[PDB]
């Protein structure tokens, strides 16, 4: 079957612990400090003049594998809009994601807008609100204000018959300190599992790959089931 939404609209939902934090910023890496116990990451993604995604994810280690388990609920979408109508370009341009501390949740938050190119030349906006909280009771690092700058390229496996997305992504923070930071000194296998429902259309996505936080690099292949 076919994914009922464009693959670019799921990129931000489908592991910021793999961002490269420079040495002078290691004291501000909340994402790694919450590991291995993990953190909960919740988002609302409002597509302008269209529907919304509500997501809740658990990001934690299972053995040496970093696992991202997500539940996605999409509502109020137009069957003929840019999302359900598959009208977006197959790409994903750069973002500066400003991270701020959420003191009383012992975590972080962020608000940023993603710009998806539409095939007719217009742009589809996706307003992200994000909240992260740690799962364990151990100490975590609460950061000063900073941001993560991203680069992403999407491609296809020419022999893969299933609906799928190959992703390569580099992320650096700008603008050990924790036991969890040490878990990311090398290449870490990644598994992502998303269960989705958009306007009643159910689907699931599984991705496999690896991340290298020393250079901020993510390589993943996602496959959808519908």
């Amino acid at each position: 079957g076919k994914l009922p939404v464009p693959w670019p609209t799921l990129v931000t939902t489908l592991v910021q612990c793999f961002s490269r934090y420079p040495d002078h910023m290691k004291r501000h890496d909340f994402f790694k400090s919450a590991m291995p116990e993990g953190y909960v990451q919740e988002r609302t993604i409002s597509f302008k003049d269209d529907g919304k995604y509500k997501t809740r994810a658990v990001v934690k280690f299972e053995g040496d594998t970093l696992v991202n388990r997500i539940e996605l609920k999409g509502t109020d979408f137009k069957e003929d809009g840019n999302i359900l109508g598959h009208k977006l370009e197959y790409n994903f341009n750069s973002d500066n994601v400003y991270i701020t501390a959420d003191k009383q949740k012992n975590g972080i938050k962020a608000n940023f807008t993603v710009r998806h190119n539409v095939e007719d030349g217009s742009v589809q906006l996706a307003d992200h609100y994000q909240q992260n909280t740690p799962i364990g009771d151990g100490p975590v690092l609460l950061p000063d204000n900073h941001y993560l700058s991203t680069q992403t390229v999407l491609s296809k496996d020419p022999n893969e018959k299933r609906d799928h997305m190959v992703l390569l992504e580099f992320v650096t923070a700008a603008g050990s300190a924790s036991q969890g930071e040490e878990l990311f000194t090398g290449v870490v296998p990644i598994l992502v599992e998303l269960d989705g429902d958009v306007n009643g259309h159910k689907f699931s996505v599984r991705g496999e790959g690896e991340g290298d936080a020393t250079i901020g690099k993510l390589t993943l292949k996602f496959i959808s089931t519908t």
